């Protein structure tokens, strides 16, 4: 599944629809980035620029001009076709093929941006620009100065600049059926990688070995890159939320927390599964795992239109405090403990965040993530309990870090879980591992 | 194999040895880099900062102070130990453990760099700084302005600034036995990945599938990342030197050029192998492959102390022109054709480049890469012939891109080939592929 | 005459009136400026910041907040009272006395601007800021980034930024009776300086001597500084529009063009008078002077509400071409010559420009300065003829540069000439000079 | 008197003499500076650029190239001759006339600086550049990056950058006989201005009136601009060291402290004289004035080769403490009071500073201004006593600010006072004022 040219065009029309007449929206591509000396990291297009073009080249600017309420057109600045630059670094779309290919009205060489942009903004009343996103973009836009100082040439600069991100990000917050299909495939690809990791894990292997298995699985399904740096934290490393070293050998008797997700057609998969390295939870590991699983299951039953992340979080907190008191990790009255946020040393992050072109996707959460949920919103559900190796708790719980994380989409009557194809019930994990351990 | 703390210390002493008395050398860590929004690319330490520390954290500065000819000491500025930043993002070395761990005399918090640096440069005569490398580094160093304007406080700024790169890069150009062992392991890891790719390749698979196989092989041996973006160009894509899209399905009857190398302990492996997708070279494919192979073999026999890349290139050019004339691709007198650089449309890059902490390693080449080779120098050997799909040559050669690339180390009496463990003779490639194709 | 605190307040209310509810206008002071090393030029406040405050200190920002349609208040950031900085450099208004003194509601220390500004813009919908005026102002305003990234702290940034200059400059274009009184005094002060210069001029004196006389006259009336760099161009120097060297000794038989105006209470006086150095126009000097004077007189009769600078310019051009044809300087048909802009080599600048807090005052001119004139507009009237020393014209006209420039205010039924108190009719100039030359 | 072309050439040769072979010194002109909107302050050339050229145009760079120990040449980048830019703003030297005029070997258009500079620095070992002086200069110099990255074009960048200021400023610290003649004329011009001010001062005049008299006197002698902003502090304003408002009406019975100096041929005059507004010192005014005068006279007797500013300051401090104890302003033992720096609340600045192309001239002072004085050094001598209007001292001394400041040149056997032509003994001041007050 993917996002076609037609949908990119619809998104552009939806923005223009919200734009004032006599205005221009400017959307810039991500700059290339250095890894070391003259080598660069694999190119990652800006999420917002991608959302409107599906074009993976740097040095490109999308210009949406709304002359009036009926008249509007698009202009793309992109790298010119160059034979020696292409023989060396790869093919370029160029200007001739851009209009038909992307669905834009015109295409100009990026090399001419400073000679053409001011001419496109001349006499407009508003310019929509995401100021402060990229320094090179700001330099180009600020160079407005030509218009401001060009009255003798009969040039006028738009006196209003509006940040298009709040509107674009609210658009991104609500997925189209096509986007949900893409995310559904990403969740499925990420689930297969996690299953594979569970089936490959053996005491003595290095944490990065599971990362290697996961990235090979992402790749074979057409998702070349992870949507974020893979986390493989065994033993004490599981208490580090974003532990990315993945350098320790995995110990017999320790749990391993895997946080990994692919990037398929620009969209993020986001899955976390914690399981025993030897295929068998110990009693103390199983006791913490149960609290985190109930937190997840209860959340999955509750998430729906009408509720909110904040509301569902209160349910998880009560589940957590209850279990921590029962195990002896917390001491006191449940309601009193809840009132003093006593769960915080063991659960210090949020239960959810939006999911889309970015793993921590754009969109307003409302204070304390209280915004009412509506169909089309995609988010993660990732309770966790992390007992520090030196926490003042019963000895057998120290160094246990557990998180169990799925990706869901709010539907008309609940939510659809995009990553339930990888097991999370302890007996199922053990059963899965036991079958793999026998060949 | 690896580079221990002792060797990092020796390198620091070797720099100090070359430094003037009453001076300070400043070496900055690479800044973290954004991939998208709030997600960052996997951290890659600056090669020069790594060369002297083996420390993989950002926001760190190595300060080597040479008080006089007998007295010198080191100061490291690095991120302070922070409990909440570590619970979230990972462990930090901190200041207490830095001296013993890295072998530096003192360690100060990076947060105090602007309050301490000027005090360290006060009254020195020279400051060695790689100006223009990183903007943040330049801002810190330029803020010298405190010393210049602080005469009333009895402060004086060094009036001389020397770029330490020419000296450090000349150091990097000559590998220690330990570095050669690391590169030898990197060449071996990269060769196993290429062998694996040859054995997995089947018509119909996508170019990125081979990239997935290669990166999984790098990973299992402890080389998490490639030293450069993997190139898998089948058919016409083989004529694009650094084709990294790797998006086309591989065709029965086409050749596939794979350019890939791992990064092991900071060092680059750099291997290219071109072979038939179906396990069998066609006559026309075999005819071009032979010219490129002879170019490589002859070069491997010749490379040694006393010669140069330029000198060996002349040998390759004659081999190329000779074969292109014999095949009908070039027309005329060999010596006349050589004199007019007639091979250039088919071989447009250099035969070698240095290899080390960077795939295109630092070090002076001499005009036209004429510097006399000496033991300890590591370089690649990567003749290639690329016949454009529209080249005015016999129809059967169009769209053929071939490159065969090994990594070598110049020794006292020749060179040691670090990547010969992956086959390159056509019968050997076919034999290898034929055995894999039967299971 | 001057502009009191009440008027500065009215101007602030008039801006707020035009502002949208839920917005803030930011107006920054001019930065101090270096003359050489550690010495600075005499401080000149930004015209727009002055227009709203009458406050002559650097490091100050005026913040006008419009909470809604009925509620609005002002906050001033200004240098804190410091005993040692004041003993050395001068008194500072400080925060305690600012509210009453300037008429603002609150005053905060400039040192706290970055800790307070974002708090003042939090939750507003619009921020009016003159982007690109001062780099330091832009850095402060862009540091919006705190609001954008502070959603977890419940902070929101205004998504709209509007340039307040077009509105403020349109305000500045129309003078209040008080401003016209100030400009009237400035025109009178500048006229006395020009009269003094005419009465002091003697062959052999240096051009800068007249500049010295002029600046001494400005000073004695309370106008310490010129509104622009004084121009004293004798002989060939008169053909250089903004000749400011004023280094040549004045020759018997040459004309001297003086362009000078004071800055009184922030407003510009702008007067040009050209006269013979020896007190007597030669026939050739008198013949060119007559054309320029008729151009000025005709313009002074015509300027009124309903007409425009462009319209009056056409009248001047016909006068010029007519006289140049009659003298032999131009050859051909008057109407044909006018049609080919044949006067341009001799009159290459505009006839008028606005006058106010800046000598070349803000305000839209309309294409080709065609905007219809209205009461309250202040402008200059400064025809000129400059015959280059090598111009292909009758020998006796070469090296003659003449300009005669007055400042006027458009009234309900014409214009009031603010600088007619300094003579411009040749017989009057000669009469004036002849009387001075006898003591 | 002035500095001719030959001397500018000698200075350039003296720098080249101290430069290493295979190097280039870069000296940039001061950028033009905005006063308001499109009007600029009168141009002030950078002191160091002036010191080597005597050229008063912006957008110019002096390049001194020392090929070896015998071979060296100069290249000047300066604004090209442009007919329309000159008709409007003034004449430009241009490239054709530059070599002969300034005495440089070649002159190139400033517009070509980025295409030519790197070519001039190619292959050199050292570049002398005053980093951080001007941002535009740094941008030009840093754009070295072309050389660093141009090895394939056979370009090499100098690896050493040396700040030429310490050497140039040490040169500037020692005046040539010609420079001393210029400073002698500047001191004489400034003394006539101060005499004029004393003779014009009358109760009721405004402080800025004396500033007007002073600047008119500077001007008539060919010193158009002050070397620093004129200070005219009457009454309590005299206790503000650099009071430049000069806005108060001068009161009968108050003292007026005038700090003013001209800028003649680039050099600074620097004189301070404090006298009664009504021509008669009161007893309390006379008692403080005597302490400051003795401090000055004693210093003038002492200043010579072999001593230092620090040494002479100790003499002044004893004189001050002695007189303050005798008047009742200080209480205690003189030696004890001196030991606790009890004079500091009344004398808080230094006794001297260097004088030359900058009023606070370049040159190393040594810790606490202890550098041994040598012939050729020019400095000021400006003891002062400032009793705050609220100081806990006898009522009659409050609000008295007095400073008496001369400019001297250290000679072989003492010093020559360059500004003694304006009276400083109280009876002489009164006598001077009394004669002027009668007409
Ligand atoms: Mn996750
Ligand atoms: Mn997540
Ligand atoms: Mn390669
Ligand atoms: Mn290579
Ligand atoms: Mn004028
Ligand atoms: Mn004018
Ligand atoms: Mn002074
Ligand atoms: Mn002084």
């Amino acid at each position: 599944s993917e996002i076609s040219r037609q949908e990119f065009q619809r998104r552009r029309q939806a923005l223009v629809e919200q734009m004032q007449p006599g205005s221009a929206a400017l959307i810039f591509a991500a700059p290339e980035v250095t890894r070391s000396a003259d080598s660069e990291y694999p190119y990652r297009q800006n999420s917002d620029f991608w959302y409107f073009t599906g074009f993976n080249e740097p040095e490109a600017v999308l210009v949406l001009i709304k002359s009036d309420d009926t008249h509007n057109h698009s202009v793309l600045f992109n790298r010119v076709r160059d034979l020696t630059a292409e023989i060396w670094f790869g093919r370029r779309l160029g200007q001739d093929a851009a209009p038909e290919k992307l669905g834009v009205d015109r295409a100009l060489a990026f090399s001419e941006i400073n000679q053409q942009l001011y001419q496109l903004l001349n006499g407009l009343d508003v310019v929509y620009h995401a100021q402060g996103e990229y320094a090179y973009a700001d330099v180009i836009v600020n160079s407005l100065e030509k218009l401001r100082k060009g009255s003798r040439q009969n040039l006028t600069a738009p006196a209003t600049m509006i940040d298009w991100r709040p509107v674009v990000h609210e658009m991104r917050l609500f997925k189209s059926p096509e986007e949900i299909a893409v995310l559904r495939r990403a969740g499925e690809i990420t689930a297969m990688a996690h299953t594979r990791a569970m089936e490959k894990c053996r005491p003595g292997m290095f944490e990065y070995h599971l990362e290697g298995e996961i990235h090979h699985e992402f790749n074979r399904h057409g998702a070349r890159y992870p949507s974020y740096n893979t986390i493989v934290g065994s033993g004490e490393n599981g208490c580090i939320l974003h532990y990315t070293e993945n350098e320790c050998e995995m110990r017999d008797g320790d749990l391993v927390l895997i946080d990994a997700g692919c990037e398929y057609k620009g969209y993020a998969g986001d899955i976390t599964r914690t399981f025993p390295v030897n295929g068998k939870f110990t009693q103390a590991q199983r006791e913490i795992y149960d609290i985190v699983l109930e937190s997840l299951e209860t959340s999955l039953r509750l998430y729906r239109p009408g509720t909110s992340i904040l509301e569902v979080t209160g349910e998880v907190v009560r589940i957590m405090v209850s279990g921590l008191v029962k195990l002896g990790i917390l001491k006191g009255d449940v309601d009193e403990l809840i009132a003093q946020n006593a769960h915080r040393p063991f659960f210090m992050h949020g239960l959810s965040h939006w999911l889309g072109l970015d793993v921590h996707d754009v969109g307003v959460y409302g204070q304390d993530r209280s915004r009412i949920l509506e169909p089309g919103m995609v988010l993660t559900v990732e309770p966790g309990l992390y007992i520090a190796p030196d926490a003042e708790v019963p000895e057998q719980y120290r160094g246990i870090g557990i998180r169990i994380e799925d990706d869901i989409v709010i539907t008309e009557t609940g939510n659809e879980n995009l990553t339930a194809s990888v097991v999370k019930k302890p007996e199922e994990i053990e059963a899965l591992m036991v079958a793999a351990r026998k060949q």
